[PDB]
């Protein structure tokens, strides 16, 4: 017995080596190529397992149940059970057999074809049959298509019937003018090495209506995941790609012929949207009989998915960005329902997975603005917007009195001379100060002093009764909001920044929507929410009752009152109660500070809407606040 658990040693060692991928190490553990012993040679070996475990993508070889007992003098069987991730799925309970042997101290398999298949014999054969799955649909609220599959149009030359020359160069420059292409990508496509003058050189995926086709331009029909928002959605759906042999080694159930999500919603649901592939493995004889069937079911298409999104709102709030570095959130602060999510700049979705240029992919990642930047889940100093949450924390701790008076003179205040030449500024020279004023005008002075005068201690005890460290449940990569960088601010300097919103802060756009919903929902958080089916969640009792009719009276103002902020969107006469920001960053880049505009603003009548936007460095004059009329316009039109 003192060789039987070397003989499992080898055993193990050897569904090791074929769990590794290694069949090379694996076919070494053979004995001697005989009839009693093992069917083929060493390198034989190797070519079959090679063959047939990579025509089925086998994958993790895990065994259980090793029994070696002792059959003869030199015979060794041994018996187990296994199972291996496939193409098809999970092949589950496979009961092995074979026999062992040690002639001097080395003991080795008895190789047998049953050791690749139970039911394997000499000659016969796999064979492997597999049918893609359709990709699923993502929708919006409405069922309106986010990332759908359609017939595409796709635009393509033969270089046989261009020309010879002259007529191919004039030929060229028809097509070039004819579909906005460059001469240089034409002749730079159809002189690549796989080009044969006889073959269809595809160019460019067309989305409009056929133009008139020159000499040698044809348009073929190609089946293809199509976005019909667009950059308008890009960074939310993403997009997919060609599936490469890396993804299958890593996943061997995707489909080596079709496509994978690489950002977005597509990448993460993409295992919902892919579906299952469909088909059978089966072994056969020498004559091509079937045999056995090891694995067989049907294809099942992808599900469908929607989301809270309103498809017109996602298209407005993206454009109203106008192309420059910022994000909108919009959300039915009742429930949670996120009705839009845009980040600007963006990239094309539709040119990424029907082939995309090297210096146009180049073009989206040196790009300053960074296209690629999920705005929406990006995290941001709050800005004034915040003063919100710490006067209803000043309200509820009985701090601040929303009629006090502050006597403020200047623009410039510090607590005493320990602060150095540091002072909180403000921008309204505003001698008379309470809250109400203070939200007005945005007063950083007023909040600096309610804040200090509060604590850090009250303040911390009302900001975490937030969402500071939580990890919302959501299908977007977000860090957590914080409060500070750590625990304790252990600044007087610091207190006062993150007062009004400038201090270590860090909150996204959905982030700042989830906080702000207490103010329509009586002091009551509730969570964002982007699948429509979804459950509504909540959290009570987040701010007072009281502090949300005391604030939101004067967030009326914000708008109403002729020196307040957000005068502008008066302009619209609808029920609006608003709050505006703009920080300022050290960009060491230019060095001179850059600054991000702010806008927060929602119905205080029926609550129905509640949107968040931003600028990220704007430019001077520039602000949320001018861009939000026409989604403003929307939101209270059809969100009641
Ligand atoms: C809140 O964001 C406050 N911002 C500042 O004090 C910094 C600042 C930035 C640019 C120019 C001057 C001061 C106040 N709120 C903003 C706003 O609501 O847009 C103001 C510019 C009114 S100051």
């Amino acid at each position: 017995t003192q060789a039987v658990e070397a003989g499992e040693k080898t055993v193990e060692q050897f569904v090791q080596a074929l769990n590794k991928g290694d069949y090379n190490k694996a076919a070494e553990m053979t004995s001697k190529k005989a009839a009693n012993k093992s069917a083929l040679s060493e390198k034989e070996i190797l070519d079959k397992y090679q063959n047939i475990y990579g025509a089925a993508d086998v994958k993790g070889l895990q065994i259980s149940n090793l029994k070696v007992d002792k059959k003869d003098d030199s015979t060794y069987s041994f018996s187990y059970k296994a199972k291996m991730n496939t193409s098809l799925g999970e092949l589950k309970d496979l009961s092995y057999k074979g026999t062992l042997d040690r002639n001097d101290g080395q003991t080795t398999i008895n190789w047998q074809p049953n050791l690749v298949f139970p039911e394997m014999e000499g000659n016969d054969k796999v064979s492997l049959t597999t049918q893609e799955a359709a990709r699923g649909n993502i929708i919006d609220r409405n069922g309106e298509p986010l990332a759908t599959t359609g017939k595409l149009k796709q635009l393509g030359v033969v270089p046989s019937k261009l020309g010879d020359g002259g007529e191919k160069t004039a030929n060229i420059k028809a097509i070039a003018s004819s579909f906005d292409l460059t001469e240089d990508a034409i002749n730079q496509a159809i002189s690549q090495s796989w080009v044969q003058p006889d073959y269809f050189v595809p160019l460019k995926i067309i989305d409009g209506a056929t133009p008139e086709l020159p000499a040698g331009a044809t348009i073929q029909e190609v089946d293809g995941r199509y976005y019909p928002l667009g950059e308008a959605a890009a960074q939310l759906i993403g997009y997919v790609g060609d599936i490469t042999a890396e993804d299958i080694d890593k996943n061997p159930e995707l489909s080596s012929n079709g496509k994978i999500g690489r950002s977005g919603l597509e990448m993460a649901f993409d295992k919902d949207l892919r579906g299952t592939t469909g088909g059978k493995l089966s072994i056969t004889d020498a004559d091509g009989v079937e045999k056995k069937v090891l694995i067989e079911h049907e294809v099942q298409n992808g599900k469908d998915i929607k989301l809270t999104i309103d498809a017109k709102a996602q298209k407005t709030a993206f454009d109203s960005l106008g192309g420059k570095a910022g994000s909108t959130v919009a959300t039915t602060p009742k429930t949670g329902d996120l009705l839009a999510l845009a980040s600007s700049p963006s990239y094309d979705p539709n040119k990424m997975t029907n082939g995309i240029s090297q210096e146009d992919y180049k073009a989206y990642e040196e790009n300053p603005e960074q296209p690629f930047i999920s705005r929406f889940a990006t995290g941001y100093a709050p800005g004034s917007t915040f003063k919100m949450i710490t006067a209803a924390i000043g309200l509820d701790n009985g701090t601040i009195d929303p009629n006090e008076v502050l006597t403020i003179n200047g623009l410039k205040w510090q607590k005493d001379s320990s602060w150095g030449s540091y002072q909180v500024t403000r921008v309204s020279d505003v001698s008379q100060v309470d809250l109400k004023t203070a939200l007005i005008y945005s007063d950083n002075i007023y909040m600096a002093q309610e804040t200090l005068k509060m604590g850090e201690k009250k303040f911390r005890i009302g900001l975490d009764k937030f969402i500071f460290g939580e990890d919302l449940d959501l299908p977007i990569s977000m860090n957590p909001a914080q409060i500070s960088n750590e625990d304790s601010f252990n600044s007087d300097i610091l207190l006062a920044d993150t007062g009004y919103g400038q201090g270590e802060l860090l909150i996204n756009p959905i982030q700042q929507a989830a906080m702000y919903s207490v103010f329509a929902n009586n002091g009551t958080l509730v969570y964002p929410k982007l699948i429509a089916d979804k459950e509504t969640k909540d959290k009570k009792n987040v701010i007072g009752e009281t502090a949300v009719q005391t604030i939101v009276p004067d967030l009326r103002e914000v708008v109403q009152d002729v020196n307040g902020t957000a005068h502008s969107l008066s302009a619209l006469g609808i029920p609006l109660a608003a709050k505006t920001g703009t920080a300022e960053i050290k960009e060491k880049q230019d060095e001179k500070g850059k600054e991000n505009s702010f806008l927060f603003a929602f119905n205080p009548d029926n609550q129905g809407y509640m949107m968040v936007s931003m600028l990220e460095n704007k430019e001077d004059d520039d602000s949320a606040t001018k861009r939000a009329s026409e989604l403003l316009q929307y939101l209270n039109q059809n969100y009641q």
